[PDB]
């Protein structure tokens, strides 16, 4: 029956600029990336060990803007999980937060699907977005809700693992 770690699709987007690549990077190579090189699709890999089990992370790092719509789309329906990622010092990402969602939704015709929201740069000092604003837009989603640093690595790991939990506890 066994025949090699479990895998987990992963997709991550939200607006241009965000920190999407930096967030993805930080991970997989430990590396902060300070150059802003917008991104068109890039596919990452990287095993790791959560709640005592192997896995396998399939990372698609997507564009902010992907204006081919049957691309978008098939990445949508190949995705189990999604992080959801904003800016804190930037209001008009964490706008566009919903937009991102119900896009998702609609693909996956469901309004479970497993999703993490993650306010990135969370080291700037001018930050627009309150936790608490973020923390009551993520109740409302019913979904977590993690800050995030792919400069300092503040909670890069963990966003990344709290969205596995919930991609397996939605598979059970
Ligand atoms: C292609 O397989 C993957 N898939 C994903 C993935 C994760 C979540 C959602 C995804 C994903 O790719 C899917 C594969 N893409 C598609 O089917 C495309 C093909 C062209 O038309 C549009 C659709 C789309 O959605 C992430 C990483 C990899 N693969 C990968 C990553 C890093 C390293 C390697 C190994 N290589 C460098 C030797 C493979
Ligand atoms: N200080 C700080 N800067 C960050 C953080 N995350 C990303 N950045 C910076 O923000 C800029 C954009 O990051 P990048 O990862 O390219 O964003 P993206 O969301 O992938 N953009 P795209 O959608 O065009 O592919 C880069 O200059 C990067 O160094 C962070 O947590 N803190
Ligand atoms: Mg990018």
């Amino acid at each position: 029956a066994f025949q090699g770690m479990t895998e987990y699709k992963l997709v991550v987007v939200g607006a241009g600029g965000v920190g999407k690549s930096a967030l993805t990077i930080q991970l997989i190579q430990n590396h902060f990336v300070d150059e802003y090189d917008p991104t068109i699709e890039d596919s990452y890999r990287k095993q790791v060990v959560i709640d005592g089990e192997t896995c396998l992370l399939d990372i698609l790092d997507t564009a902010g803007h992907e204006e081919y719509s049957a691309m978008r789309d098939q990445y949508m329906r190949t995705g189990e999980g999604f992080l959801c990622v904003f800016a804190i010092n930037n209001t008009k990402s964490f706008e566009d937060i919903h937009h991102y969602r119900e896009q998702i939704k609609r693909v996956k015709d469901s309004e479970d699907v497993p999703m993490v929201l993650v306010g990135n740069k969370c080291d700037l000092p001018s930050r627009t977005v309150d936790t608490k604003q973020a923390q009551d837009l993520a109740r409302s989603y019913g979904i977590p809700f993690i800050e995030t640093s792919a400069k300092t690595r503040q909670g890069v790991d963990d966003a990344f693992y709290t969205l596995v939990r919930e991609i397996r506890k939605h598979k059970e």
